[PDB]
């Protein structure tokens, strides 16, 4: 199971990790990739997790878009965990840097209470743009469902908690 988080409220909690890591130990039900809508995972969480798998997500990925064609900001798709988890939820959160619209923050997170216990990272965050203090309290305002958050950089972890 999880081990070394800090519980932040009933069923929320925190770790600073890298999530592939976190995956690789665990092998979740469910791990988040911070996808966006062309699921194209080049960089950022979406880039460690698809080398993880040795590019079968992003196999996987490209079968996906030519089926279904690109997901919406704040959805979501199920797809393979490959070798990380059983399945990868793929949620896109808005992307502050490509101008897309913070208030689509609370629908991306959304997609998380479909499951009932996720690895994930925090949406928006990182080269997404948002202000990651921000995404805390929306997932945390958010998501009903048990959660496991991933926070790669420590000094940012540090300030998470201690703000929270
Ligand atoms: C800058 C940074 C570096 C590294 C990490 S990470 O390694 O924890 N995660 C991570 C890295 C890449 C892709 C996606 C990820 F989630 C996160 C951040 C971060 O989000 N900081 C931060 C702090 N205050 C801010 N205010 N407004 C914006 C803003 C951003």
């Amino acid at each position: 199971s999880f081990s070394g988080y800090l519980k932040l409220t009933d069923n929320v909690y925190i770790k600073n990790a890298d999530i592939v890591e976190e995956a690789k130990k665990v092998k979740p039900t469910v791990v988040v990739n911070a996808a966006n809508v062309y699921l194209k995972h080049g960089g950022g969480v979406a880039g460690a997790l698809n080398k993880a798998t040795n590019n079968a997500m992003q196999v996987e990925s490209d079968d996906y878009i030519a089926t279904n064609g690109p997901l919406k900001v704040g959805g979501s798709c199920v797809l393979s965990g490959h070798n990380l988890a059983k399945h990868c939820l793929h949620v896109v959160g808005p992307n502050v840097n490509k101008g897309e619209d913070i208030q689509l923050l609370k629908s991306a997170y959304e997609n998380f209470n479909q499951h009932e216990v996720l690895l994930a990272p925090l949406l928006s965050a990182g080269i997404f743009g948002a202000d990651p203090i921000h995404s805390l309290r929306v997932c945390v305002d958010t998501v009903r469902t048990n959660v496991y958050l991933a926070v790669f950089d420590k000094n940012l972890y540090d300030k998470l908690v201690s703000s929270f």
